[PDB]
């Protein structure tokens, strides 16, 4: 199995490309996990930079998405009112429309739709938790911002954006940071999904102090403290903070590691309950 593209997948709002991996041999109702590029990169950049999601693909029978973005030095769109928004558009709703088509078209499983990304892809793999809920299980966020961070910024790359936020400049307290994420979808009512974060504390890019600020942002929105830390957990050097029962939220916190941490494929994808 190789990677290739989807011409029309629907209604595109945020005029994103498309590229699917499937394995030969998939599940009886596959999962699928949405893998979101870093700024100035691409889906086809992001297949190669994690190298073990394809054979992982294979191993268990599900669908990787590859969402790509061509607008905004290659950015994905964290700061408009349209992507921050449910329904609102912009590369959020072309994404869930990407998960729309792919499980329509491979009899997938919608109660095991996933995403992960990387800096600019770890943010948006947080405005598809708060915006869209309803369509997503579980986001791994690789070093990336805290949702709404970049609301009303000119844009979102190092060359549009506002940046406060990449700079660690922006704090706020846990419940402002939930506010943010309620302001995704005024008058929601249900679940949010589960949350994974990583971060680096050498990250020259994006500032070890938006760990602290998700930290804040996703223990506020399930109502929990940290109640178990694992040392050298999965590597030396990471610290794994666990969150209330640990059905929720984790986040790990990697000592000497910048610019990104790199996919641990096991603990995300035992974080989506898929091995
Ligand atoms: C959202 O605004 C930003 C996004 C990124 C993303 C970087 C990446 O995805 O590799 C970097 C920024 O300044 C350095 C920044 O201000
Ligand atoms: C949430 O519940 C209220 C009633 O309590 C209802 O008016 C509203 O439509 C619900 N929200 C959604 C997104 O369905
Ligand atoms: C979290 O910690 C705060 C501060 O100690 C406490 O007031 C709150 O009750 C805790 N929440 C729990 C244990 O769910």
């Amino acid at each position: 199995a190789t990677l290739s593209q989807v011409l029309d997948f629907g209604n595109n709002p945020g005029d994103n490309e498309m590229w699917i991996y499937v394995p030969d041999q998939l599940a009886a109702n596959p999962a699928v996990i949405v893998a979101l590029h870093g700024c100035l990169g691409s889906a086809e950049g992001y297949y190669s930079e994690v190298q073990d999601l394809p054979p992982a693909a294979d191993e268990n029978g599900f669908i990787l998405v590859y969402p790509g973005s061509n607008d905004d030095f290659h950015c994905w769109d964290v700061a408009t009112a349209e992507s921050l928004t449910h329904d609102g558009g912009s590369d959020s709703r072309s994404i869930v429309n990407m998960v729309q088509y792919t499980l329509d078209k491979y009899s997938g499983d919608s109660s095991k739709v996933f995403t992960t990304g990387s800096s600019s892809g770890a943010m948006m793999s947080l405005v598809l938790a708060a915006a869209y809920p309803d369509v997503f299980s579980g986001v791994a966020a690789y070093s990336g911002v805290p949702y709404g961070c970049l609301r009303g910024s000119p844009g979102s790359s190092p060359f549009t954006a506002d940046q406060a936020c990449a700079n660690g400049e922006v704090s706020r307290t846990a419940q402002e940071w939930k506010d943010e994420v309620k302001m995704a979808w005024p008058g929601y009512n249900g679940t949010y999904p589960k949350v994974q974060v990583w971060h680096g504390t050498a990250d020259s890019v994006i500032s070890p102090n938006n760990f602290d600020e998700e930290v804040k942002q996703w223990s506020a929105v399930f109502g929990v403290n940290v109640t178990k830390e694992e040392q050298d957990s999965p590597l030396d050097g990471y610290t794994r903070s666990i969150f209330g029962d640990g059905s929720h939220f984790e986040a790990y916190l990697a000592e000497g590691v910048g610019h990104v941490v790199p996919t641990q494929v096991d603990s995300t994808l035992r974080w989506f309950g898929l091995i």
